């Protein structure tokens, strides 16, 4: 058995072997299955100009159209309840490849991937150094000057934050849900019921935070799917996501799907020595059965709505949602650009703005463009939060009105100037 370690609990050579491999890696030619390239582009690949300013950096680039037309990239799975299984057997392939690369330069037999807990941010029993720290990307990966020289193929460039907003990584809006996927619209851990996705509106909780969040908050390559596999914190963000899944199911009574729809379906890969392989979503679904475990981290142990579509800018004033457990959705939700993680605020009276009392969660657009375009029947991108804790708070001012109820949709960081987001339509239900 191989254990997936905490990044910042490793005390031997996992990240040293880990730049060397990916250094080899990216010496490849995008059109081997083996290379740093062909890797990311499984997950996505495009070649529009921001997508471009990545890829041209790709060795071998551009690859052939037998490459791209192949059947084997633009594959990840969002919007969806295949998300989980597809990113879990994307793993499994991607650390044997690592694996071997080190075995072959002489380096430990047994790599396995580590994982970046940012969680631990909200481990009130950690340190403050723990928790702050947790919010890092490792300094292994460089900073906003350039590469760590003794990790320089950790780097990459254009990340637009190296430490994360603490609202993006809260793990209890996720382990807190009960089913994986229901048919009643109600809320889901894994996702809802898609054929094969991959930019679905069916987004589900663990999906949407940390994940999506963690993704537009660090931004770069790592802001847009055609081009985040490129980054090498994005494995170690996904271990920690593949991780989160594990501690979901310890909980009493949770459970996968059981059935064939979700358990038979087949993704195709390529192994450590480069052939082609798949697998089915139902040999992921414990870790232990492709050999591996987790050491131990912190979570272990309509009444109202919008009358129509509309912009969220800089800063929008409070909208009022026309009234007819509570959920907010966040529906239809479409534009572009590299946008940054929304904060959602509800308020109650007249002269009141979003504020820590007020705020009720965050989404990330990740996949917003690809979303927002038919191919995709273009539907953009679709959330649901469980808001009954603050609602309940504000519900007991001695001033509350039911009647009075707004929203405010707030990014977290300045819009550049080609971002566009449409929000279809804000509605609370209970």
């Amino acid at each position: 058995m191989k254990t997936r370690q905490n990044v910042y609990e490793l005390k031997d050579d996992t990240l040293s072997w880990y730049s060397r491999a990916v250094e080899e890696m990216k010496s490849r030619d995008i059109n081997d299955p083996t290379s740093w390239w062909y890797q990311g582009a499984i997950h996505g690949y495009a070649t529009y100009p921001s997508a471009l300013t990545y890829w041209h950096d790709a060795t071998g680039y551009p690859p052939s159209q037998q490459t791209v037309n192949s059947g084997f990239w633009n594959r990840c799975q969002h919007g969806t309840w295949y998300f989980l299984p597809w990113h879990r057997m994307y793993l499994f392939y991607f650390e044997e490849i690592v694996a071997k690369a080190i075995r072959d330069m002489g380096g430990p037999a047994d790599w396995t991937l580590p994982y970046w807990n940012y969680c631990e941010a909200y481990n009130t029993s950690a340190s403050p150094s723990n928790q702050q720290q947790a919010l890092q990307i490792p300094p292994e990966f460089g900073s906003s000057q350039g590469p760590n020289a003794d990790f320089a193929s950790l780097w990459i460039k254009n990340r637009r934050n190296y430490v994360l907003n603490k609202n993006n990584v809260n793990p209890w809006p996720a382990m807190n849900e009960a089913e994986f996927t229901n048919s009643g619209g109600d809320i889901s851990f894994g996702g809802g019921v898609t054929g094969f996705a991959h930019s679905g509106g069916q987004t589900g909780q663990l999906e949407s935070l940390p994940h999506n969040v963690v993704h537009t908050d660090i931004n770069g390559a790592m802001g847009n799917p055609d081009t985040a596999a490129l980054d090498p914190i994005f494995w170690l963000h996904h271990a920690n996501i593949d991780r989160l899944w594990q501690v979901w199911l310890a909980q009493a009574g949770r459970s996968n799907p059981v059935v064939n729809a979700w358990k038979d379906f087949r993704f195709k890969f390529h192994d450590a020595n480069g052939q082609p392989v798949e697998i089915a979503v139902k040999d992921v679904e414990t870790t232990q059965l492709l050999g591996y475990v987790y050491t131990p981290a912190f979570p272990l142990s309509v009444v109202g709505a919008t009358s129509a579509s509309f912009s969220v800018g800089d800063h929008m004033a409070p909208l009022d949602l026309t009234m007819v457990r509570t959920i907010l959705r966040i529906s239809n939700v479409k534009g572009k650009g590299a946008t940054s993680p929304i904060d959602l605020f509800i308020t109650n009276r007249d002269n009141e703005e979003g504020n820590e009392e007020n705020f009720v969660g965050c989404i990330g657009l990740f996949g917003l463009e690809n979303a927002s375009t038919p191919s995709s029947d273009g539907s953009g991108l679709n959330f649901a939060i469980d808001i009954s804790d603050t609602i309940n708070k504000l519900r007991q001012r001695d001033d509350w009105d039911e009647d009075n109820i707004r929203v405010q949709l707030i990014p977290q960081s300045k819009q550049d100037s080609d971002v566009e987001i449409n929000v279809g339509r804000v509605s609370l239900h209970s």
